[PDB]
Parts: structure tokens; C-alpha cells; sequence
């Protein structure tokens, strides 16, 4: 049910407005050794969406420029390390960094998801006229002209998502991957699809004859996902749940095995909580048997609820990265080795 | 005053004794270059200390053998722990726990454990001597071994000083021992400093003896004053150089860590991080030098913060806290470190 995980995100996305204050000029160099795909990526990343809020940015890669920030990926600049890749930060060559790993360095460190920057992309894909998915009016994603090509794209996802089809009419699993070493990951399709055919649309274990173009079209026709990080990491969650989650599809997960903070463990298969995978696969089976199991697990939150209310694990939003980063701006000390 | 300091380092250091003369294996990796020397020192060390008091130990530097845990900072798919005696901070990636300086929370995976700690364990097995000024409470474990009687030979200045049999305002200015070249900040403040009164210099740098002193806390004693700059800076980085200050009885004169405050009451040396600028604290250190009440008020300091008049030490390091970490370790077989695989 991936609605009420895009209401929570798109609050988390408020913030204050300034009326009477303008954007600052902000000046970010990225790393020499940055690809051209990886500074692409950088821009339209969550991260660079937020802090273009409330800075006017400017990215640039010219060492000999004085900057107010340098971002990098292992000068006498205020350098920050921001992975998307399970690797914990090196706090030698970093002052700042931005990750995974569920570790508190005071004012050094913050925990951003790459779970969390697949949510800005999905909220921004559904500021569509043709979207199954709503937007509050007036928040910050509706803010721009709205697209209307969502429907033609993800005719079976809207048909699913609209109550315009049964969520039980479909096929069992999807499992789309390209990256082969993952062993882990491959073992488990393998067990599991000899107990019952596994449908693969990448190219891993591919079984369409061709890598699915729209992930989430393809995802939306089946009752469950095989969704494995390629490592395992405590907090390494990546832009995979979510994909299930928006696809309308059940996760089977596996890669941190502390994912039960960060999302809701009744909306989800977490193999983590099993002894074995033939176990997984048990409940897996009996998932897939069970209608009203199988329905109850695909429209809970995917997110925790406390106080009356969903949440992000630790209360990422908006404003927790724009404190960290205006913390930084502030923080004359150079932590790195010199 | 160094005496509370101890005491409460010897408290610290209490537990419960080996119920059964029969401590479970422990097999330790340690650095395979290492020689005899390097593993005298290590079996002297404290981190080691603690754990004999649970544990047989055997030290491995054969690649080809099995072990519990992989020390130091050099296997790969071993229970890895990272420990340095230097301004590093651990990569989580390569191992799976790791014991610093670094004021970090990481759960299971990190324990901070300052290399004043260590210090103090040596300082504490050096007056487990009949003719030390500093005393260990009877029955504590540092007591417990055959003690020596060597240190007043070796150190009669101090003892002069630390038992009311001198006066401690009647020495010179302030020492510095060092050898370390690179460290530009320490270097610079011992130009500045000396430029406003000869700062006595026992190390290859600054030297002013015209030879290396062999005993740095002897050397110490006999000055007011102790120029106590570790060579880099780092937050909760503090060494064993601002213990051997108040092992000598004189005040230290500190850089380094500029949370050193929460690992020592401030009032008791001078933390030059606490000035906007090296003049500001040399005027400090001036006023102290020649404001005979304020120099002894600090001299008379507890090294140690206290809480509702208990001293302690920041986030209540001890014994107990690094055999609890390390039982952890043990018990928990989850690899943390990346688990490679080629492809
Ligand atoms: C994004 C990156 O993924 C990393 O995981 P990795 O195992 O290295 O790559 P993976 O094979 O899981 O694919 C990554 C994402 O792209 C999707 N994908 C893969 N193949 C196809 C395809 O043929 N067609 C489509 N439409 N999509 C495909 C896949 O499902 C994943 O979502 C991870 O290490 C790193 O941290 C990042 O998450
Ligand atoms: C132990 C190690 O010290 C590191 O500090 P560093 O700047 O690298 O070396 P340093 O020059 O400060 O010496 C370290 C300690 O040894 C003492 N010392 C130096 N020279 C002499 C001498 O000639 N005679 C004696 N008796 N003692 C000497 C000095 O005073 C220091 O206490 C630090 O980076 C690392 O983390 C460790 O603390």
C-alpha cells in the first residue's frame, strides 16, 4: 500500500518557508575522479533537490576554486563523503558524512537511505494528472507543472492500484536484478523459483527473453518481489523496497537485518527474521495460499506508526538534512588528516 | 595530585575475582613483524592486563593458524578488531569492532578507550613499589604482585616533592620532552612560550640539556610546569603525555583534544583550547607562574571530574566496561566486516 508511505513522505518534505529571506549562494565542488554519470546522479539526487531550498547552488569541479563544500567518495575544504553503495565512511579523509550505517558521531555523521532519495523520484513521477497516486495540493512536489503520461506507462499498476483489478490475479513473484555477484541473492531465486517459478526481467536468472524496460509496470504484475540488497548491512536499505512498495507488490526482503526500523515488519517478508531460507520460503508458500494473510500484508503502512502517527526511522526529513548541512556551513574545524 | 587520579584509576580497575583458576582460551593474531620486544610490550599492556584477568591467552603471529580475534592496525574473514596508538580513526569496512579514541557511538562495534588509560595502568604497576610516594589500596589487584623498590632511586626529586619534603614552587619554569619532529603546532608554541621564559627542553626537539633525559617523569618534577601538546589534534585524542604531567606533580600545559575537558577537570591545567589564541593562554600561564595561591589551587586539583563528590572517568571507562565489550565480541558471531568474494 504505497500511498499512505508517500503521505508520510511528502509531509517529512515540509519546511518552513522564507518569504523575507532569500537563498544564499551556496558553492559545491564535487570530486575530480566524479564521473560525468556520477555528478548527473549528485544533481538530481534528494540531497541536491533539498538543499537547493534553501541555498542558490552552485556545482562546479575546479580545484583551485574556493568552495564552500566538497563532496567525494574515497584541498583544506569542509569535505563530505555521501555513498549509495553499502560502505561505511572513512573519517580520516571525511569531515562530514552521509550514509547507511546506524552510527552516531555527533554533528559528523547523518543516516540518508538511499531508500529515501527513491522516494523524492517516485513522488515526482506521480506529480501526474494520470497517477494512481495523490499529492497534497500545495506541497512542494505539486508545486511544478504536472506530467500526463503516468497511466500509459503503468496501465496494469493504475488498473491494480484503482481497485480496476484483483491484487490476487497476477503472477507470484517478480525478481529483477542485472548485477550477478550477489550470491546470496542468486541462491535464494534459485530455491525459491524451484518451488514455484520466479519471473526474472533483468539480467540475472532472466526469464522474459528481454530486461523489462519499466520496473514498475513489471513489478505490478506480480503478487510478490524478490527484493535483495547485493550485500548484507546493518541500515543498508536501498531504492529496492520502495520499488515493491510503489509496484503494489509484497517485498520479500533481505540485506539489513535492522530493515524492521525503518518500515513497518507486518507489510513485509523479511527473511532476515527467519532461521533458514527453506523457512522463508515456508511462509513465503503459505502467503501466496492464504488470501486474506496475503491481502492483510499488502495493504498495511509500510511504515511504523507511534504517537499516532508514521514515521521515518529517527525522523529523516527535510529539515534533519538541511540542520546537518547548516551545521556544517557553521562549523569552522577541519576534522580531516592534514 | 596524582593520588586521586590513581585512586580512582584503581577503583576502576576492580571486579570480581576468577571464580575457578581455570580462565577459558583466548587466541589472539597480533602484528606478524612484531618481535620480542614488541610483545613484551603488548603483554604489558593494559588492554592485555584486562583480559588475562578472564582468560588464557596465546598470542598467534603465524598466518596459517586460527584465532578468536585479529588485532591491531595491519585474517581478512577473522573477528577483526582495530586498535591504534594513533590519530585514526577505524574503518568499519575492513573490521568488525574497533577500540579508539574517536567520541563515537557505533553500538557493539566501538568502545573508546584513550591511551591515557593504558598510561595510567603502567603508572599504577610502577608504584606497586615499597619506595613509591603514591599509594595502592592493600588487596587491589595492582598490589596483589611482588612489589619493586627502585623508585625513589629513580625518581628522588619527585618523591621530594610529592611527600612535602620540597617546595613546589622552588623548581624551574617548564619542560618539554620530545622527539617527534613533525608537530608543527607544539613546536611553534614552545618558541612562543620559551621566547617569554626558557622553556627547559629533555627531548631531541628544543633540546636544552644537550642530552636526551632518560626518565621524562623525573625530568618533569623538577619544573612548574609541563608543555604537554600531543602532535595532532583530534577530538578525544588524548595520549599518555598529560598523565606523566600529573604523575610528575607539575601542571600541564595542554593541546590537543579540545573535549579534553571531559576526560579531566579543567581546573586542574591549563587548556590552552579554552584561549582564543597561543598570547592569551602564554598570558595565563604567566599569572599562574607568578600568582603563587592560583598555582598551587590547580597543582592541588583533582586530575579527575567529579559528580555529587564522586570522581570518575568520562562515560565511566573501566575494567568492567571493557570485559563486558569484549564478551560481546565474543559471544556475537555476526560478521560485520565486508564479506569479500571475488568474481
Ligand atoms: C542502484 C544500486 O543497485 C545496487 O545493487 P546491484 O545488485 O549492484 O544492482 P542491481 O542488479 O540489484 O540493479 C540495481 C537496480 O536497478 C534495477 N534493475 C536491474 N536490472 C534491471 C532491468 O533490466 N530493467 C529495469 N527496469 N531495472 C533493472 C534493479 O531492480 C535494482 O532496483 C546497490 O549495490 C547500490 O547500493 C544501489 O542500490
Ligand atoms: C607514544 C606516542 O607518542 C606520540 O607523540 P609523538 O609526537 O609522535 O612522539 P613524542 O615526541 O611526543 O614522544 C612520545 C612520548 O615519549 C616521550 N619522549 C620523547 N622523547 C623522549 C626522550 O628523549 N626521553 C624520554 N624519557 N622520553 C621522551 C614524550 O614526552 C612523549 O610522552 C603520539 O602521537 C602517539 O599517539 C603516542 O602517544
Amino acid at each position: 500500500m504505497f500511498q499512505p508511505l508517500l503521505d508520510a513522505y511528502v509531509e517529512s518534505a515540509s519546511i518552513e518557508k522564507m518569504a523575507s529571506k532569500s537563498p544564499p549562494p551556496l558553492k559545491i565542488a564535487v570530486a575530480n575522479w566524479w564521473g560525468d554519470e556520477e555528478i548527473k546522479e549528485f544533481k538530481n539526487s534528494v540531497l541536491y533537490f533539498i538543499l537547493s531550498q534553501r541555498y542558490t547552488i552552485t556545482l562546479h569541479q575546479n580545484p583551485n576554486e574556493f568552495s564552500d563544500l566538497v563532496f567525494g567518495n574515497p584541498q583544506n575544504a569542509k569535505r563530505v563523503f555521501y555513498t549509495g553503495e553499502n560502505e561505511s565512511p572513512n573519517f580520516n579523509l571525511f569531515d562530514y558524512a552521509i550514509g547507511f550505517d546506524e552510527l552516531d558521531f555527533n554533528d559528523r555523521y547523518l543516516r540518508m537511505p538511499l531508500y529515501y532519495d527513491r522516494l523524492h523520484h517516485k513522488a515526482e513521477s506521480v506529480n501526474d494528472t494520470t497517477a494512481p497516486y495523490k499529492l497534497k495540493d500545495n506541497s512542494l512536489y505539486a508545486l511544478k507543472k504536472p506530467s500526463h503520461c503516468f497511466k500509459e506507462k503503468h496501465p496494469n499498476l493504475c488498473a491494480v492500484v484503482n481497485d480496476e483489478s484483483d491484487p490476487l490475479k497476477r503472477g507470484f513473484a517478480s525478481f529483477v536484478a542485472s548485477n550477478p555477484n550477489a550470491p546470496i541473492r542468486n541462491a535464494f531465486y534459485d530455491a525459491l523459483n524451484s518451488i514455484e517459478p520466479v519471473t526474472g526481467g533483468g539480467s540475472v536468472r532472466n526469464t522474459l527473453g528481454y530486461n523489462v524496460k519499466n520496473k514498475n509496470e513489471f513489478l505490478s504484475q506480480y503478487k510478490f518481489n524478490l527484493c535483495f540488497e547485493n550485500t548484507q548491512g546493518y541500515g543498508y536499505v536501498t531504492e529496492k523496497i520502495i520499488d515493491a512498495y510503489f509496484s503494489h507488490t509484497i517485498p520479500i526482503y533481505w540485506g539489513s537485518p535492522s530493515v524492521a526500523k525503518d518500515f513497518n515488519p507486518k507489510s513485509f517478508v523479511n527473511v532476515h527474521d527467519f532461521k533458514n531460507f527453506d523457512e522463508a520460503i515456508d511462509y513465503i508458500k503459505y502467503l501466496h495460499t492464504h488470501k486474506n494473510a496475503y491481502l492483510d500484508m499488502l495493504y498495511e503502512n509500510p511504515l511504523n506508526t507511534l504517537d499516532g502517527k508514521a514515521y521515518f526511522y529517527q525522523n529523516l526529513s527535510f529539515k534533519k538534512i538541511l540542520a546537518f548541512f547548516k551545521t556544517i556551513l557553521e562549523n569552522d574545524t577541519i576534522y580531516h588528516d592534514n
